[PDB]
């Protein structure tokens, strides 16, 4: 019916290459709720990304973004990013946001608020310690997981526990984000963006940018393996999280990205290609050509199998080899 | 046990290369029920297609086909079509038809009678209006969806509603027929068969066969896109229909062909190759390699993903661009 | 937590490259139960396989393997087989075996006692009649199926009927073993092993090894087809068995190996390559890209598709063509 | 739909005072199957009864009754027994028999064939040994249990094991028949029918008819208790049988008669009234006012509470005192 | 917790002396939903029943009754009916109504609204045609069923299909009212209320009140029978409605009243005592002493039993006999 | 197969004319575990009740009874109670006790330990406060509830929460014990035993035994009514506890004794017969004539029905009317 809701879905498909379809597949109220949540986070992300907006203007935009959701006429016309249409026509998105049931608005507004604060905080600094890496990921990805989970429970399509266990939801985001950060080393390096924790790579080279130099390829891969080992620690929580889902549409929505992340990590482990270009998320065995990420047992199997793909490739000369075998060993046994 | 039932499945596999496996997977009595229904339909279809049979001779066979089901010895030995074995050894198929529970015989016979009338109606006239295109599609496919739906309900594997909502059942059939007609343009041309609505193609060229001429490709790809736009209007009903199924074997049965159809229209949209030869069904994104057509949310996700693939490519140029986008946008917001 | 248990899962992944993931995906208590049962069966299998162990020393080990499970200190240091470590560190395995709830212990020890006797019975003789082929397969695989089925029922995750139907459970194992025995012909020849039934192959050549000589290739393919035709007879039972399963993790665990087995038999049929190396398992139509092995209907469809793949390749001149079409016909129709 | 099927259910109600409701309450296919099976057996049984048909003419009819199922016009018009309508209009019944799926037809036909043989076999000879008592009951009731079990499995509403375990199915029937035989002692006598095994009652009196003589009322009660004791041996199997049932409608169908029989056996145990008229069905304690035979645990509890009503009233001075306690103790400990 | 909720349950047990216990057995959120829903419906009906209330004063109350649920202070102190307590203390009930989740409020509200209109629409006219009888019934009972079905679905305890199938829900309602009306003939006449359809009783006596004169008793028993025959046509839908339910508490809640109604109709069929006083409900056969109205097969059995209790007594004389036998034969055969 | 286990069950049926049935009806591992537990409790209880056993000799026996379970030869010969046979042949029972899985031995031993201690503590004192009444019941029955609840969980046939929540298991025992204590006032008094709390009965008469005197019948009924009101407070726990059971056999075992208790209190309420003899437990309404204590909803409906029976008989002048109405109102509302 609503032309503004029709427009919101036009942007979802425009700005969401993949997620768009699965989001539209969600049951009842979660559909519109997640669609708007995606769009509002999409806009916020657009502002953050836009480098033609001075820090002076950007900090206040990120900080107050959440309240823009309540100003019927607010819009932004100076963006030069590809997805800026959601900023220039924000009143439409913001208008549908205010149509959602109050309980959903509470969640979305709150996530935007905290996310804006966090993003503004990393506008000047880079990631230093592994602790800061968790904090960054938490702001841009963890909170998303917390928000979605809180939306799932608020709608009652999932148990209240899903939205209460913020640590598990946060792990879903961190895993996705750390995996992407690891995979996009080069693409980011060429974009002047740095995300790998300084306290980790500084143990290998002088500047993060050095991993692109062939003489460093070895060190680059060693660093690579250590970050991937770090990301692997989130698997227990991811499994716990997905095993609590009772709604099929919610499950497809959450499981698919997680499965895709493990496969990526698997494809990246001890792989020099990560520093030459984007890597080949590939095939799988005939025991994964037998299942899709649509039921938990199948997902556990898919995740465990990718675990071993990594375990089979752990070279003894790797500095983290011992730690990698260890965390994987722990994940199996639970 | 019965050797004639075995013969029947032999014919099923011969005539339904792809789909026999899905049919054979149906639970309990739906299995033979649909197998036989498929075979009697194939026979009726062969009689209709056979061009060596004059119209005056053919009409009585179509009108009385439903009754031949009760003539133990009736068989047809003069067809020259590829699937003529089903007409030549029809006594074997009608034998098994007569072994089905009476409540199923009634459904299959009723559909056969009506299909015959309609098939007769169209032996002399070509399809003119879009309204007539629905009628023709109703007779050769829409009725199959209504037939199958009442077998489902009568068998009790599905809710009584499935069989009662004839509009949605009819839509399932209409969506496949139109997709096939659209796809088979060239093959129907070189076979002297015209199915595209006259009131549509007669706005682009003087004679349907003209789209086969390289100098008209552009006008052809336009008419093509107007028909696909037409077809897209059934998706809301296809989704509603599928969302009511509860039996797994019946779900794979109904959902797989609808998904294959949407994928086919996606490939054909704004595609000149439709007029040069056979179109190959395209791969897919990474969020379609994760799921299959076995659960409702996954199928919706799939349908939507193909929706966007078409939407993306809608040239503002096209005379239908506005209507194409509008029907899709509408499918996305329900 | 338990390091000896963590060690068992290390051995599980070490000795089962392709199935550890599925086993680890089993619900609750079945996970450790099946893990241990696998390690225990792996050890026993390794003893039978080792030819550096004389028959007179092996018969006792096989007969009393079941009691070693209760001898905290028993291990075996003379194996020179690839999986010798499960034997060398058996105390860790038996330790975790004695931690399993009694209901599982009883079943596992029971299976080991009978498997041992059966394995020892065949150390001297080669398989003669087809009836003998089933006996051997019953000893090394059918009992396993029977064992697992009793574990499923004991855990309450599967109905008591699963474990009580030993006939069907036994067939699950036979279908799997015959497929592998058939596939590994060459590998077993070069290994000094002869499993193909003599009552059968002796009708084609003078000595089983003759099938390796390029001049007999044709007679080899004939025997190959006779044996494959033989194995197909278990399919009905496999289907019935799987259809009784109600737990997802159990279903996935039971269906995958069978599907893989069908795929294998389909690839080997009338295939010369069986006698010149290993056979490559191929993709398979688009209707198997639409579903996976996680639901009963989908599994039937995959099994039927593969059946047809074999059907279309039956050479009329094959001395078993009739019997092959016959058994495939029955499977299609039931 | 068909008035013939409508007519079949009219007769079902006319001839089955008690069980037409339960049969009509069976899910899907079992309904018509059991309905026809019942009518057919009633017709048969109505011939065996009719003393107005001469041995010479009755014997062949019993022997060939199964064959008339395939003769559209076969009927019988000289019967004078109460239920004669089924024979007079058997064509209606046979028509509906020929309309059931072949798998039900085969089951029913085979049972009638075998039952007709036994019936004829026991027209001349009375029951001699206890071995003969089992034989007689197997032919008139055991087979009914085997047949029904095979129908239940062929319909897939029940597990394959239900139809395969003919011993347990046979017991269901034997228990019901012996129970009734024992209780209808007198009624039998006036009708001149003698069913109590000779080898058992012969060790008490001169002619079975004696027990009716008020003076022998004491010896009659010892024989009564020995038969009841014999029957009791069937309970273990009854429990095993009912324990496999999974369909609620089949369970109600099977459990009830069994429960009503045990209650009967208990009402007749050590009761002199057996020889003075029809003995009635006693209510129960307060632990039976709480349960109904709709779940196995309750049926079990009920059976045990009846095993007790009998156990308590067991006279130490009865010849079978020890054997009765022996069997009841076994039933309790399983 | 709530003291006003406690009061609502005190009112529930007052107005629903028998059924209050079943409503209270409902799972989760349905408990309060149905409890309140029952109370507001009692209130509304109390208003429609009260005759000291002028037509033009009542019509507005019936039409706006639904809006009163949202006015904290609405109550009615001028009703002098027995349940007036729910009208004088409506604020306690409305307060608790306004406490139910909105999804439930919507339904109840919508139902009271449509029901109000309908009731008003009948305050003046009597029931003319049988069709009008369905409208009246649809207005006072049918909507109630539709409402309850939507609550069941909204609560997610029942499948969405339960709520969607409004026609079956309507019948559940109609079978109940038509039964009550038919049996309350006398009581209603002494109260100057007429509900039997005139187009039906007109064909018997000159004025509905004539059935009170003992001279017309026979014409009365004939009208009675033609009406019960009318009501029975609803049993097929009832059975279908009940068969779809998968929640135990909802089943008990829906089945019990329906079974009771069929017991009442059998008690009233061809019974003169309907015009002398109220008809009592009694025993039943021995196959009912073994089953309760808590499972579908047991409920069918019950229904089928009563179907027979009636058939058994359809006098050849009754002018409806033919039609009474038709519907019962059909109910037995589906 | 064990002759000793065979003797244990003979004793079970001997000592528990009721409970034995539902116990023998328990699934798998719980069957013997409960039979044994019931037997050790009966023995322990047979000592405590033996008045021919001096307090000095008794205390030791009670404190060390749990230790006799591990002493193969222990047996008491000087008992004069009816069940003395279980103490004299204790080795039999102690042997079977030792034959149980450790996890079951642990529960039964700990409970027998905690019980001997309490029974000894009350050997000389009487029940003063209502607090002490809860304590006395906790020792003789509450713990039995906690015992059973833990066996259920250990055996895993029930959720771990069942043995966890010791409070609800305690309430299950208190309810039965109090109901019994209340019903057995006279029989107890005549046997010189007193269990009613002094703090309660002292407010009516100078001595508990006085309620036995006709002149005190009214005072007796009032105190009776106050105690019944006390017991009614355990019903919410009784419901919560029953609502968590998933195993049918366990549910039957637990619900029936509870429903029997509720039925008994309802029949005892405001009833003079309590003090003149034992009370005969009447059936109920027709909507109890429609269910059985085998499913939660039914059980709830039954519990609630009886609550209303009590509610309707409450005398206004009764000193506990307010308290009784209060609690009934609460049970209704939860
Ligand atoms: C909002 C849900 C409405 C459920 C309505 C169906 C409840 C079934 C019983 C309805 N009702 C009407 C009359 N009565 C019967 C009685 O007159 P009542 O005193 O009202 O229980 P009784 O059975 O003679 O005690 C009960």
């Amino acid at each position: 019916l609503s032309s503004s809701l029709k427009t919101c879905y036009k942007y979802l498909n425009q700005t969401s290459r993949s997620f768009a379809a699965v989001i539209q597949a969600l049951d009842g109220e979660m559909r519109n709720a997640v669609c708007i949540f995606y769009l509002v986070l999409r806009a916020l992300d657009t502002l953050e990304d836009d480098m033609t907006i001075s820090v002076e203007k950007k900090v206040p935009l990120l900080h107050n973004f959440h309240s823009f959701l309540y100003q019927p006429d607010w819009r932004f016309m100076e963006s030069k990013e590809k997805d800026r249409q959601v900023l220039e026509d924000f009143p439409t998105i913001s208008l549908e946001f205010r149509n959602l049931a109050e309980k959903y608005q509470t969640v979305i507004a709150d996530i935007c608020r905290r996310m804006g604060i966090g993003m503004a905080e990393f506008l000047d600094k880079h990631v230093t310690s592994e602790q800061e890496w968790d904090k960054y990921c938490h702001y841009v990805a963890g909170l998303v997981g917390i928000g979605l989970s809180r939306l799932f429970s608020a709608s009652e399509f999932e148990d209240p526990l899903v939205g209460e266990d913020t640590e598990r939801a946060n792990s879903m985001g961190l895993f996705l984000q750390k995996t992407n950060i690891i995979r996009d080393y080069l693409e980011d390096q060429q974009g002047g963006r740095e995300f790998w924790p300084q306290e980790v790579w500084s143990r290998y080279v002088k500047k993060l940018g050095d991993f692109a130099l062939p003489e460093n390829i070895d060190l680059a891969v060693q660093c690579l393996n250590e970050l991937i080992t770090n990301a692997l620690h989130h698997i227990p929580d991811v499994i716990t999280y997905l095993s609590r889902l009772r709604n099929q549409s919610v499950f497809n929505f959450c499981a698919i990205p997680q499965v895709m992340a493990i496969a990526t990590l698997a494809a990246c482990y001890n792989n020099q290609q990560v520093f030459k270009g984007a890597v080949l998320i590939r095939l799988g065995q005939a025991v994964t050509l037998m299942m899709d990420a649509t039921n938990m047992p199948a997902v556990k199997a898919i995740i465990y199998q990718y675990m071993e793909e990594i375990y089979h490739r752990i070279p003894d000369s790797n500095p983290s080899s011992s730690k990698t075998r260890q965390i994987i060993s722990t994940i199996r046994t639970q």
